[PDB]
RNA sequence: UGAUUU
């Protein structure tokens, strides 16, 4: 078993250095818990074991590369076949180690990475996103730990005496701001048949109630609005769970949760969202309140579909109409630019779904009727 | 807590 190939950590250690806020100082030391298996996940690991180095001043002494050393030995030690491996690692890599990875990845097929972290090193910083991009070319699969892979790590790599994992607060609101940086990063587009179910804009006849976000920035610049090329995703609503947002996390709410997070400057900004969904009254309210706390950033919030959440939705698109936000329905254009921008379309082109601009023109007259009353 | 990279 795990606890018999590793010393398991302090249950100290592990706490405070695997909490995932995403802005930390004081924690100058990196921590890789690792897992080598076979191609069959079944059965306990053929190995295990913890690593950490000083972040500075020497990046050779970083985990990941005394893993590559170690993990080198070891398979001269052992009869080759291959292997997977995956790390729960405390800071994302550096540049000089995820190239050092890649470079390792790409020249040896029969190993293949997987790489939970708990926060993101540098995530604001480009050469930091290209190294991690060139990490995710050579194949490694970076992944945001969560609740589940926090509990997993402290069950195998902590010395925890027998008593469960506590999560610490927050939590679940550092994961949905990391998770959404890091598919920012490494530019993850929307599967194509996500995007048609969820964006067309029929009369909507299945029981499922999700919302799916797009969301990019631009600048105010000579009298014109150009794009900001850093600020451009999708996420999609969180579902209530006990070890999550007891309650759930509308989409709305995930997209405001990213503005502050942006650090965007004094300059004035034009934040555009593509919803599956018109907000909700909930979601409404907020979006109001952040539009009187950001007079520099103006929301403009296109809907493919009215959502009428049996409440106040009506007074609650009247008042984001009123205190300065722009609400409209996607029409073909919008559409169409989602499919290019956001969509892992492959080189193929939007092709519209029946109906379209007749679903649009009607939506546009009851979105008007609901501004107007 | 925007967080010393040779
Ligand atoms: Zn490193
Ligand atoms: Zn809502």
């Amino acid at each position: 078993q795990i606890r018999n190939m590793v010393e398991p950590m302090d249950p100290r250690t592990f706490v405070s250095n695997f909490n995932n806020r995403p802005i930390l100082s004081g924690l100058d030391t990196v921590w890789l818990c690792c897992e080598v298996k076979t191609k069959d996940p079944s059965g306990p690991p053929l190995d295990a074991k913890i690593f950490q180095g000083k972040v500075y001043p020497k990046a050779k002494y970083h985990p990941e590369m005394r893993f590559l050393r170690w993990f080198h030995k070891w398979r001269q030690l052992h009869h080759d076949q291959e292997y997977k491996v995956t790390w729960y690692v405390s800071w994302s890599p550096c540049t000089r180690c995820a190239n050092s990875v890649a470079t390792f990845l790409a020249k040896d097929p029969k190993v293949t990475l997987t790489i939970f972290v708990a926060r993101l090193y540098y995530f604001w910083k480009p050469d930091y996103q290209q190294a991690l991009r060139i990490l995710a070319e050579a194949g490694a699969t970076m992944k945001i730990m969560n609740y589940n892979e926090f509990q997993d790590c402290w069950n195998k790599f902590v010395d925890g005496r027998g008593k469960p994992f506590k999560p610490w607060n927050n939590l679940p609101k550092h994961y949905t701001l990391l998770q959404a940086t890091l598919g920012e990063l490494l530019r993850h587009l929307m599967d194509p048949g996500t995007f048609t179910s969820n964006f067309n804009n029929k009369p909507w006849v299945s029981g499922q109630h999700e919302t799916y976000l797009c969301y990019k920035v631009e600048r105010l610049h000579n009298d014109t609005w150009v794009p900001l090329n850093q600020h451009r995703g999708f996420l999609r609503n969180q579902a209530p769970n006990i070890h999550g947002f007891p309650k759930g996390r509308h989409a709305a709410l995930c997209f405001l949760d990213l503005i502050p997070f942006w650090k965007l400057d004094g300059q004035q900004y034009r934040v555009t969202c593509f919803t599956s969904w018109s907000p909700c009254f909930s979601c409404a309210q907020e979006m109001a309140k952040f539009i009187s706390n950001n007079e520099h950033v103006s929301l403009c919030i296109f809907a493919a579909r009215i959502y009428d959440d049996q409440g106040r939705y009506q007074e609650g698109l009247r008042t984001l109409h009123r205190d300065g936000a722009k609400i409209a329905m996607m029409n073909y254009s919008e559409f169409e630019y989602c499919w290019d921008t956001f969509v892992d379309r492959q080189g193929r082109p939007f092709q519209p779904w029946d109906g379209l601009d007749e679903h649009s023109q009607a939506l546009s007259g009851r979105l008007r009727a609901i501004l107007q009353n």
